[PDB]
């Protein structure tokens, strides 16, 4: 490995996100001229509030993953008062940036991407990796247009927290507990989303959300894709063993296997020409 790296390193630029504990800055290395999405956290407000085993989680679950569909942690450096992570840089934005530009996706775009996410899912599943936040904001766009998801910072590796409430499942909503399968539940939700322009489970606020969500109270438009359809009814389902793709159900093959994915070849989603939206 090289001498660790450092801000001077870097021609700052542009802000790409900004979280309670984190800012996201896009930068240019100089010695080579590469753009990295630099995650900057303070040393001084992770301690203050208790956040410490959250961004030490953050870093090992990066550390683990090597697959086109995921942000790279590419390294990572301090200085006194800050931390720094260099990512992959999504130049094309979050997923949610083209729902709203079109509206809603049709059934070839909504196939492609949601097959992308499928085929993403199974690799973190994989390695004994729930994310507990999955969301459009949260998929992002490559140059190429390929997905990268990321934000790992509330993730939990396999031997306490909420996601955001549109996407959360029911089980964690009565048990505080989470598994594969709440992102799975995500999943559903996201594929709702893509087909329909929003997401399954509205209103006033959180509460009201909350309700709606145990109450599984969401229903389909006219229009909606009837293969699509059934891919989702299988998915946000209650009981969270019967959800297809979990464990319960032995998995990604019978998932891979629905209707809705019969035209897609998962061996190589990665190599081929995503459908213009
Ligand atoms: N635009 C982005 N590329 N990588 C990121 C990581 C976090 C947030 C935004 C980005």
């Amino acid at each position: 490995q090289p001498r660790k790296k450092r801000p001077e390193d870097f021609k700052f630029g542009k802000i790409l996100g900004e979280g309670s504990f984190s800012t996201v800055v896009l930068a240019r290395e100089l010695a080579t001229s590469r753009e990295y999405a630099i995650k900057i956290l303070e040393k001084r407000h992770i301690i203050k509030e208790n956040k410490v085993p959250y961004v030490t989680r953050e870093r090992d679950v990066m550390s683990r993953l090597d697959h086109p569909f995921f942000v790279k942690l590419y390294f990572t450096f301090q200085d006194d008062e800050k931390l720094y992570f260099g990512l992959s840089y999504a130049k094309n934005g979050e997923l949610l940036k083209y729902i709203r530009k079109i509206g809603s996706f049709d059934e070839t775009c909504t196939r492609f991407y949601t097959a992308e996410i499928v085929s993403a899912l199974e690799y973190l599943h994989g390695k004994g990796i729930i994310h507990r936040d999955l969301k459009p904001e949260n998929i992002l766009l490559n140059e190429d247009m390929h997905i990268q998801i990321t934000d790992f910072g509330t993730a939990k590796v396999l031997s306490s927290f909420v996601g955001t409430a549109q996407y959360v499942s029911p089980e964690l909503l009565t048990e505080k507990s989470a598994c594969k399968s709440s992102d799975l539940w995500a999943l559903g939700c996201i594929i709702y989303q893509l087909v329909a322009g929003l997401p399954p489970f509205r209103a006033g606020n959180e509460y009201l959300i909350f309700q709606k969500i145990i109450k599984l109270e969401y229903d389909f438009p006219e229009k909606f894709f009837p293969k699509a359809r059934d891919l989702v009814e299988k998915l946000l389902v209650l009981d969270a063993t019967k959800r297809l793709g979990c464990e319960e159900m032995e998995g990604y093959g019978p998932l891979k296997a629905h209707p809705f994915f019969e035209s897609v070849t998962w061996e190589n989603l990665h190599q081929q020409t995503p459908p213009k939206l």
